[PDB]
């Protein structure tokens, strides 16, 4: 820095980000000769490029003054009404709330942030959560309480219970956040009374639901969940979409779904922020969803995903030894593997990375840093063949990681 | 709000945000009858359709799985290397600077107020200044310093009285926010020398300056000026670009250029608020760079523009009375109305638009909301024929409105 002491202009929240020791490293380890399983990227085999050719050969004939042009700060109106026809006969998601679109969820979790959270106010996350919507929130100065998943997602048990001793000592939460199917990173996925239990909660305690949901089309086994946006009767629950795993990531386009008053406040926050999504990819979306694509290039996306997970479930099985678990998700992107006798996985990385394999520590997604033992292992981005390898060399690393 | 009093949930900030019964209001003059001047737009004749045709076959032939894919927080490093080339070759840029893709400039204005301004943090703008930039920065509760404008851009003096006067009172300003160039809203441009005073002030007084130019190649007549940011030997310029109004502004994508110590900060700062800017706009405005189309461009957006610009330089004269004063911009987008005897444009609009002519009234774009007699006109969007009949309405409004 040529300033000198540059940080004499920083803000008092730019002086405490940064990021990551472990990123970071992993960033370095992509561009190698390891297998990786750390990665949380879609495959590129699944974009469906065809369409999306044929898609901008029509914007340029017919919508390119539209595609081109500033867009309004809450959308394109042709996304915003096909985006809700979807989501209401797929889902059942009431034509009562109001839609925007954002540059991904990852902006609508900042606008979350800017649009409910003072410094001190509760967030309920999962233990563990979403890594890049606690850094989202971050920048807002909550407090965390962290409600631990099983293999049927978040305890709601443990919810009520830490609800009655924040109300004994006169606190609310005022947000749950939740990536309730086929969580990152967990790859669990809360059952329908969980689901049910979590709004009664939410009535009874007076908090706002964020339902994050990128992967619920995923599905490769098992039955389609009910979104717990299509049982919410009080208007409780924003509920979060994008287009970065059933369409691809490039694009930057995702939607926030709730209630009229809500939206409004966010389309206000974000046109500061952003101006507008970028309308090109807004008007490449709506022609992919209103032209019947989607709904044609979904079942593409489960076929490539399903035998990855299955290879990876397999491989875990036959070479994992005595006394490590992970989970066994119906969908998604990931699996979470929790290790035995207290082994800190950020510790074992580097063992791993010297025997070929590399994974993300579990630690990062945990609000409070506090669970040591966990890893988070993707499927969708490395060949077949290398997933199987890898859960070996990881297996021979725990192996080792085990003894004296 | 089937929430009821949804307010109980927001922020201290989402409670002050409002939008605007003026906006609101032109929202509804553009799809009606009325002749408006007040629109922000870029003329979509001036987009490069068939280049950007050509060019989207080129990225799905070559490019597909780089620019449907995410991206690295940063930016889409050819774009940035061809960015900084540029940059260097047309305007003397130091290659000392980094720089960072941004999602539009307008996004770059919320990450210097995330970066630097703590509340109460002095910021120093022009007056009037862009109305987005007051929008983005007032989130992180600055206090405003305003310098007025002459035809030759910010008066740098009145600054140094200001900057003596803080001095005096054991005070700093953190950052001066200038749009040198063609200004949104004003139209004029700093001259050679007060650049120069600006950057001892910069030095002088330790502060930081952020130079937004998004229309410097939009010159229609004179000669191009020095870029503040190729006179900032200490380091001390933040350069902001953008694609909007060069190529189009619906793919969202712009630029930062500064010291390597900020946009590390910088980076950090978007990483939590949208992943990265949309990988697909960036290969199509890296290939609109590199491969000279932007070069072959930019003359035949000059082309556009100045017979339009023109056309309003001669109704305004030929038609409005006596004591109305207004801006000879050499380029960009704006021509600013000043009005005799005391008029207040706000109030006035309600009179224009009943004679079939809107303008945005001046007010808006003050950071004290103080002077109330200014308007902004704008002459790339409507068409030609059009501009002489608005400001014949206009001029005919302003007699009306100087009498009883
Ligand atoms: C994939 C991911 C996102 C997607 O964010 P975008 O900005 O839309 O790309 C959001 N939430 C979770 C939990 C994710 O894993
Ligand atoms: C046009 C305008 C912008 C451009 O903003 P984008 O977000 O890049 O579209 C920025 N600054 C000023 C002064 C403007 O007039």
């Amino acid at each position: 820095s040529m300033l000198g002491d540059v940080e004499r202009f920083f803000s008092k929240k730019a002086l405490e980000m940064r990021a990551s020791e472990v990123r970071e490293l992993l960033k370095l380890v992509e561009t190698s000769d390891i297998i990786s399983l750390a990665g949380g990227l879609p495959n590129p085999k699944t974009f469906p490029k065809e369409i999306i050719r044929d898609i901008l050969v029509e914007i340029m004939e017919k919508y390119a003054d539209k595609a081109l042009q500033y867009g309004t700060t809450k959308g394109f109106t042709p996304l915003r009404e096909t985006l809700m026809k979807w989501l209401g006969k797929r889902y059942g998601i009431s034509q009562d709330n109001d839609i925007m679109i954002t540059s991904g969820s990852q902006q609508a979790l900042d606008l979350i942030g800017r649009v409910f959270l003072n410094p001190g106010d509760i967030v309920v996350v999962e233990a563990p959560t979403y890594l890049a919507a606690l850094q989202a929130f971050n920048f807002y100065e909550p407090q965390y309480i962290q409600i631990p998943l099983d293999d049927e997602g978040m305890k709601v048990e443990i919810l009520e219970e830490k609800l009655k001793e924040l109300k004994s000592q006169g606190k609310k939460v005022k947000v749950v956040y939740t990536v309730p199917t086929f969580q990152n990173p967990a790859g669990v996925t809360m059952n329908e009374d969980r689901r049910k239990y979590l709004l009664e909660l939410a009535s009874e305690y007076d908090f706002i639901v964020v339902e994050d949901d990128p992967y619920g089309e995923l599905r490769y086994s098992g039955n389609p969940e009910k979104k717990i946006k299509a049982l919410d009767n009080e208007g409780r629950v924003i509920y979060l979409g994008t287009f970065s795993k059933i369409l691809a990531p490039g694009f930057r386009i995702g939607w926030m779904v709730g209630d009229p008053g809500i939206i409004r406040k966010m389309e206000i926050a974000k046109q500061s922020t952003d101006l507008c999504t970028n309308v090109f990819g807004q008007v490449v979306a709506w022609r992919y969803v209103d032209g019947g694509y989607l709904e044609k290039h979904i079942p593409e996306i489960r076929k490539f995903y399903k035998p990855r997970r299955d290879a990876m479930l397999e491989a875990l099985e036959e070479f994992m030894p005595e006394g490590v678990k992970w989970t066994k998700p119906e969908g998604g992107m990931f699996i979470w593997v929790t290790l035995p006798d207290g082994i800190d996985s950020k510790k074992m990385l580097e063992r791993a990375i010297k025997k070929g394999v590399a994974y993300v520590p579990g630690e990062a997604f945990y609000a409070h840093r506090d669970v040591k033992n966990t890893m988070r292992l993707n499927f969708t981005y490395v060949d077949e063949d290398k997933i199987m390898e890898g859960i070996k060399r990881l297996a021979e690393t725990i192996k080792e990681e085990l003894k004296a």
